[PDB]
């Protein structure tokens, strides 16, 4: 039978991934080769013109990374996958391979700070010029356009503060004018949000947060038609990045989506939990949490995703002092930059990952000085929203 | 003591490692992390805004990682280096991280492939022209430099031929033109060439050949001077091409150069062997190997290089037929595309990895249809000829 | 603050980890070694003497092992953890450490065949008797005890038709015998029940099924007080089974059992709503699954486990002809020897593992011709009862 | 073309392996799974009574770990050969699957301690009893039998002093009495020596020494008969130790056993320079190295052996004091319990590793307080013998 005919949970096991049919291996094997041999003179011709249209592999359509590629195509209803050694290599692939000097995009402002920087400063090196907008507002997105835009590029939840952006919407104001929608969908994942049953044509992750969800890979994955993965396969990864995934990152990925139905269903309900209790707190001043009712787009996020996620940010009172002290006084939350991992993590960027920034650049770029990111993970709701009450207390008292 | 100091096996060996600090563990410990937890605020601020200056350890300086472009610096005589996904991204990293649109680039024309199509075909579509030029002759070298001219790229020996470039002659013609020297090492490795102790600027690997050698890690190294490999790390590959060594790939390939030494050593002895008896076949009309006294660029192999490596290549007696026979006829060497790894390896270019490039185009690029390049590995050097011997005598009797 | 306080969840995620000191890095690194360098021949003469108090790492005191056994001495409420090289491994590596030469055992009849096979074949031919007994019946356990009797070994729920043993009643009595109480507590893993809390000296598991739980790593571990531990490590690993585990399933079970709370939630979910199903499907004569209220043992069950399990066993109508058709029509479940993985598995003992046994010793052994025994994976539930309705369809029209 | 019929460098790169049938995969797949999947109940029947005699895989015969058995038989010119978790899990598996109660074993003294450990308590205590006897003189072999007497176990190079055993004569002095001969290889492994073609019924290893050789497995094999192997896998392994070699690190010793041949070669090649620069040195009283022309044995190991290994034990003047000294005066050196390593690895037993064992016990045992055991590296011979003279000569000054 068809992996795309059963249900999203039985797809996260199963799709892509068969036994193995030499073996009867259950787990994919960990293809962690180089080399792929030919059997003949003819093959070694045949199926290196033909560019793996057979089942022939390479090491860009390796058998490992291949199950995890097609898994992701899948949960995202794409027609092909390609994976990559980061979240920033899915990213610049699919952009330097569909773009060239004279081009140009409209992002999306409210996005991954590397993203923005190889948008801002990379990009216009190489001849394409960026313009940025609040994608909150998809007539500022329309209004950007030019005849020379090929590309629309959003993320949503949107980075810091959670607003979302309607991607059905976008979606549709690109095509009127001839570009493509690049969704990056790392912070939702397949199974709280789908762009390409919105009208995106291609989507990225960063697997190194909840696809993998384990704290413990750094990859990428694209999802689009079959003819653009190929050229991001045979051209973007081939000749411009290199940007390939190893096929044990693939085999650890391929391991940690498994439970990827389950992993995002205790997040959210985790973090839920603590959002509501954030919000019930007089030492808080502000939650940003789509699954709260004072959400402002609450019901965009209804209509486009399936669960509100696990990221919450919110700020404390008193500034900048308040959160270094909350987030000194932690004792179970983890400091850390990344997301999406099985362990509870806590940032402040103003205290932390924005310290040279002066107070004009970040406080703009929607981070204030009470501003904390919480990536909730699968600990009891209660222990993290106890560690939370004695560190918010101190810090605030 | 300082790894600088120690013989050259000695720093294979050691270079770049240490027994665990906290442990004792010998083996490098496989850093398989996405994420570092901070043990503070201010840590998140100092070690985050001071960008690994103290010892702090990031995604783009994980500690594995750290090891083995700690150790390959050693090798090359290089200030730093910084490991990749894949030969080909520590190419486009290096690359794109020092030109910009309206940059130009001399390269000679008989390097890799996809090298070879990223500077034709994606390097002039960001703005970067390239001019190919024979390198073997460095005055068309110095014919091609403009005031654009950036960087000349060479690969020495020459990727098909095994013909070589004269890297202190090149490096002095491309620093009185105010140009930078990268040199693709793959082929030689530290051990046979030291680029940067010639004048090179920086060197580039991939670690997918020698250095790893074992045929299951794809990979890549840069080393150079710490200011241009900050820019590479902290610009080229966080917001370029995103081509991140994985932690794993990175440990194999620390585990695979421990023995780079008696590698090189016994794939050159070998090769010498088979080269010989290749030398003094009926059927085979030219040999082409630096260890042979009829290369044509003998002297400069030997100031150059401290062994002649461990690839040859050299053309059957009875042009495409006879090349596509004999290949179909070994039976321990196996057809691959790959080089540098443990096994003897053999390709028919024209019979495989070139079918659509009609007889015009192979040729010009240094092809001949009865051209077989042999990469050879660590079996009994007689096992190697009976086979070669077997395949030749079948294939052209 | 200490891992014995968190709720359990939290415990699952953080017990026995913590980021590294030297680095930060948040996931346990493999530390894959197989030597410890000292610092000195002082350091070598204590802590090699000392037998590992102070933290001194040894390759039975591996630091990614370490983790593991911590994280599981925690979650089982023991002293100290022991991991191992196989399931098997666990259980002979602790009996082979209590028992010697005119020694005897108690050991439960419904227990794992190759247990059964260590026990009945080998355990004698080294001067240990063992007699089995229906261990549903604590009264048989009290009539076989010896003056010899050192150790009552028991499985719960019982292996095939998942019948449970009284761990509080049946630890009582071995205890007023002066013997210990082993309990292999694989099928319900820490999260379901708790022997050493109902006075069990030693649990015993594989961690093969659902500590790990991802079908990709074959290990044991042991889980008692210190006092026994050390035994178990320093004699039983170290001089009599060699059964040590590899740092790298150490790390990749540590990986797996991150998510054990809501696999095991997911598991007895759906395995429950399967198990209602067949309960109610007239081409079924019999289901066995504690979670179904028609258990004999029901009112047991509900004291001693927090959940019913993954694993279900069921009887189809037509015996043994009906159980090849329907384990031959099903399309989604995948047939296997293992249990507790993602995946949902299923197997015929009578149709496959049992063949050679004549019909008159494996009936006796619990295995019915008709029985069919399920393992429950992550998939949706409707989909599994979809592929078994289509089975069973088919083998019974 | 037959493994067994090529050259011994050629078997070590290919025996037992061969590209990926599926996928041409060159490095053999790590088959990182615990469960194998049948495809109908037939399959499941045949080759799960069948045991593993069409090409069925099954936990104990890994497709991964199945080659590593494969080549090691190649190499020993053994039948079979079977991994497993430790080099202590080989001999015990080994031992324990021939000897039940009421036998005996006539043993080496100068043997690994934690064998002797094995055989002197943890045998008699299973009804087996054991005869340690000075195998360097084969009459006490002989002298030690008994009608009980099933096996006979030596190490060669034994393992203080390095001092030999005579194989083919042992085996005959065992054959005659109707006992199997076991020997145990590590020291000189496969590359060194032969026992099986000396007349040794089964071998012994830990691969985590030289066949591995990095330093970063814990393994063993064992070779020997089909017949004995499938005992020794069926029934020792499957119910007695458990002690399953991991898939993971099996493909990491096949890895490591790669580059066997020229490791071995330069590890022996370093340890005679090495030995000469010691046996010249006037504060060095004995430097014990079969190498040596001064070696008792001399004679038997040009017979017996085709390298003398790369280990070298010596006596430094000044007794124990000394030896701290020295020890504690190495700079490249490195202070650890095992062998076989890449790096040059230095022990003082009296000093360390033996430190409780009073002054009566340990120079029983063949070690005096003076003794050094050095395995030697890939290192440059000179910065080793710079080393070792730097620290000598502080230590006896």
């Amino acid at each position: 039978s068809d992996c795309r005919t059963y249900g999203f949970n039985t797809q996260i096991v199963h799709a892509g991934q068969q036994p193995d049919p030499s073996t009867g291996a259950l787990s994919t094997p960990i293809f962690q080769t180089s080399t792929f041999v030919f059997d003949s003179a003819e093959q070694g011709a045949a199926r290196f013109a033909l560019e793996e249209s057979g089942y022939i592999y390479t090491r860009l359509g390796n058998p490992t990374t291949d199950a995890l590629e097609k898994k992701l195509a899948v949960l995202e209803r794409g027609e092909a996958g390609l994976a990559t050694a980061s979240g920033i290599s899915a990213i610049t692939t699919t952009l330097l391979t569909l773009c060239q000097q004279g081009d140009h995009i409209v992002s999306a402002s409210a996005i991954y700070g590397c993203t923005h920087a190889f948008l801002s400063h990379s990009m216009p090196k190489f001849g394409i010029n960026v313009r940025f907008v609040d994608a909150g507002k998809p007539e500022e997105i329309r209004a950007a356009m030019r005849p020379e835009t090929k590309v629309v590029y959003i993320e949503t939840p949107a980075n810091p503060t959670l607003s979302l952006v309607d991607i059905e919407t976008v979606a549709g104001i690109a095509h009127q004018q001839g570009a493509l929608l690049v969704v990056d969908n790392t912070f939702m994942s397949p199974y709280c949000q789908q762009p390409l049953q919105l009208g995106a044509d291609i989507v990225v992750h960063s697997v190194t947060k909840y696809i993998n969800g384990h704290g413990d890979v750094i990859g990428g994955i694209i999802v689009g038609k079959q003819e653009f993965i190929d050229q991001a396969r045979f051209v973007g990864l081939k000749d411009i990045t290199g940007g390939c995934m190893s096929p044990f990152n693939a085999w650890l990925t391929l391991r940690g989506v498994k439970t990827l139905g389950i992993r995002m269903e205790r997040h959210c309900e985790n973090a839920l939990k603590i959002a509501r209790f954030l919000e019930g707190h007089p030492s808080i001043t502000r939650v940003y949490y789509p699954g709260l009712s004072s959400h402002p787009q609450y019901e965009l996020g209804q209509r486009q995703m399936s669960l509100p996620g696990g990221i919450i940010s919110f700020e404390i009172a008193g500034g900048l002092e308040a959160g270094r002290r909350m987030i000194n006084s932690v004792e179970l939350c983890l400091l850390a930059v990344s997301l999406g991992d099985t362990e509870t993590l806590i940032q402040h960027p103003a205290s932390m990952t924005h310290s040279p920034v002066a107070p004009e650049e970040r406080l703009k770029a929607g981070i204030t000085d009470g501003l904390i990111r919480l990536s909730v993970g699968l600990e009891d709701p209660e222990d993290i929203i106890n560690d939370l009450e004695h560190a918010i207390r101190k810090a605030t008292f």
